């Protein structure tokens, strides 16, 4: 595949939308247990926090060179100025709708000699109120973006997947859709949906070969008006299912230092490319770099266009 | 004993000198298993709050009709603010040093089923900068105050009580000292030490009797420039030390729903006593009422006027 020049990478505009969260983690030792139950005492020592869920997405269409915008709900409080301000230097467009009855989405980690200890969450369904006006909203800002990305973590800020993708397919718009969940009826009329091979297994069912792979897929493809899935296989690397054949792309680069993040980033990728104006398949590939890229590195990491 | 006029106690002024900490408390509930580690997933439904530390003895003063200040060391962040709102509703008048490289002392609870499931803590060793300047403050509102409490919890914050406590005697002010450690050779000098059987026996050692009580203890208050010792039994009551004979305060109330705060609401009975000019007997017996009626409470729970 031909590389893809930088102006057009930036006039590349996505609209994310889905479940935003705050990744916090607090390390700290523990020496002792408390006085008043058999548990241990955290002393916590540090804090780390990052963009979560549709956030991070949205962040890693930004370094490739494209335009991002975010469509989600965000509580008012501590974590929801946190999250405006990660977004503002990370130089992410935020559309976000306040609900102060709606803790901002947290997922807090508590870690004690380099290991977890407990997960504590943060989270609640918006109200109907909300859903309907962030839905005004993306009325709004559809047609002032070239594709939609559909980020599904199951919060809530997805209820309305159905309408705002029958709404981007009428304008010409491609929607992706990183899922969530083993029920995906919601997810009908969407150009491109990007599950695991675990994500896949608890909903299409386990199975035998790559010759019976197509056999389900496809049977899926056509049960819900969806036109493309992108399988991502790690080892095997991932495989494109268009109508008119498909497409394998294995592993590239050489280091699996941390798996987390290599998702978002892969859908992030096909997401700024089909922006830029750039073949379904060519996109697979470049998003099969970013991925194979951002596994040497921690966590949320960002593939840049040089790195391309 | 005969009661106190609520004009009398109303002009009983007490500093309280210690460690302040907010105690929050985080109820959810657990469903699932966190999907990167063997651990449980809390889903936090409800925080509770409330003011711990030398901050609970300052507020059980104020409800029993005497005024109440307190010097403490404070963070600049939100639990700071916290603090300060709690303290201001509460009718106790603070005076706080801020340093923003400490946290604000924090003991947090995470609870689901009605039991807990981990303690985090958050605090740190206030700078000698800001010890030096609370004590600066110490020297002018020592003699604003009628009886100086000593609130220890042991998070810094009464590095410098061998000095307060020498410049408050040298004024003719009391001292009270709710001890927390095995040592105490800091305390030398305070007018009345109050610890636990618990407290007690790991610092005098295990012992025999009821006169060997007396025995041990009394040499105690020599090796330490201490006047007297209030030694809390619980079940047995508690029993006061002078120099001049003995006193018992057996069991008065009938409840035993909750231990937690009975400690912190008797020191800050004698204290708010003797500020209003009541005998050092006198005030023992009306801390072991306060005592008693708490119990029949919730944690954090204060004695008025009007049920003494
Ligand atoms: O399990 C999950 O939750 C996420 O699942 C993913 C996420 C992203 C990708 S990108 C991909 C194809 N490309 C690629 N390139 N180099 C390395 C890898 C790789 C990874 Cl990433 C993990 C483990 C092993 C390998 Cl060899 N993969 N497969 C997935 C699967
Ligand atoms: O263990 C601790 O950490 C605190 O230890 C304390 C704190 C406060 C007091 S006040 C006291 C004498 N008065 C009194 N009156 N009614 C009930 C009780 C009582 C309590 Cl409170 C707990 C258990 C049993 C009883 Cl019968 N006690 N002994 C202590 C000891
Ligand atoms: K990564
Ligand atoms: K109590």
């Amino acid at each position: 595949v031909v590389p893809v020049p930088r102006e057009q990478l930036a006039r590349s505009r996505v609209l994310v939308v889905g479940d935003v969260m705050l990744d916090r983690y607090w390390f700290g030792n523990v020496d002792r247990i408390s006085p008043e139950a058999p548990v241990p005492v955290v002393h916590v020592q540090r804090q780390e926090e990052r963009l979560g869920g549709a956030a991070n997405v949205a962040r890693n269409a930004v370094t490739l060179g494209g335009q991002a915008g975010l469509l989600c709900v965000v509580g008012c409080d501590e974590p929801g100025e946190r999250i405006v301000e990660l977004l503002g230097s990370s130089g992410v467009t935020p559309h976000l709708e306040r609900d102060p009855a709606l803790p901002t989405t947290i997922k807090l980690r508590v870690l004690a000699r380099q290991q977890q200890l407990l997960r504590v969450d943060f989270e609640a369904m918006p109200t109907h109120e909300v859903l309907l006006a962030g839905l005004a909203r993306f009325d709004v800002l559809l047609p002032q973006h070239d594709v939609v990305l559909m980020s599904d973590y199951a919060k809530g800020g997805l209820t309305h997947v159905t309408t705002m993708i029958e709404k981007a397919r009428a304008a010409g718009k491609a929607v992706l859709v990183d899922p969530k969940g083993d029920d995906w009826a919601r997810y009908r009329g969407a150009s491109l949906i990007t599950p695991n091979r675990a994500e896949l297994r608890e909903v299409v069912g386990q199975w035998k070969s790559e010759d019976d792979l197509r056999a389900r897929v496809a049977n899926l493809r056509a049960e819900l008006d969806i036109d493309a899935l992108l399988l991502t296989r790690s080892e095997e690397g991932m495989t494109l299912f268009s109508a008119g054949g498909e497409l394998h792309a294995p592993a590239l680069a050489r280091e699996v230092f941390d798996v987390s993040g290599a998702g978002d980033t892969v859908i992030a990728t096909v997401a700024t490319m089909l922006g830029a104006g750039v073949p379904l398949v060519d996109a697979v590939v470049l998003a099969n770099r970013a991925a194979g890229i951002v596994v040497g590195k921690l966590g949320t990491a960002t593939v840049d266009y040089d790195e391309l």
